[PDB]
């Protein structure tokens, strides 16, 4: 359960570039840009839920390491692709084209998203259990 636990946004950096170019509507990334949005995860063993959590935008989602799994991204988007641990601690996966990786060290998650030359950057924080 290397993963499990509650974590908030602190930072994150090119969230509005990022979000135009994938299709978030304008309304969406101005009322999302300073929301330190909250994920919750849940890992055992290969099989994980996680629940993003952003205004009132609820992501729910889940998967199984190295199978198939549907991913419903930002913009409702559901994707097929398979997520892989390098490590305890750090999850890879593609869809779109854009490459995701969440790396946790400690209490801190950090969650690149890499779309072209545009690095969306994520930085969250445990918050309680
Ligand atoms: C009125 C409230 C609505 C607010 C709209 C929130 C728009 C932001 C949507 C993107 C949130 C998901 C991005 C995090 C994904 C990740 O890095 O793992
Ligand atoms: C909108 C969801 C996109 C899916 C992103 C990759 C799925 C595998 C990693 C899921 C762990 C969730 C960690 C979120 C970290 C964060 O909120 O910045």
């Amino acid at each position: 359960s290397s993963f499990s636990g509650k974590y908030q946004l602190q930072s994150q950096e090119n969230f509005e570039a990022f979000m135009k170019a994938i299709g978030l509507p304008e309304e969406l990334i101005q009322k999302g840009k300073d929301i330190k949005g909250v994920s919750e995860i849940v890992q055992n063993g290969k099989h994980f839920k996680f629940t993003i959590t952003a205004g009132s935008k609820v992501i729910q989602n889940e998967f199984t390491v190295g199978e198939e799994c549907e991913l419903e991204t930002m913009t409702g988007e559901k994707v097929k692709t398979v997520v892989q641990l390098e490590g305890d601690n750090k999850l890879v996966t593609t869809f779109k084209n854009i490459k995701s990786v969440t790396e946790l060290n400690g209490d801190i998650i950090t969650n690149t998203m890499t779309l072209g030359d545009i690095v969306f950057k994520r930085i969250s924080k445990r918050i309680g259990t």
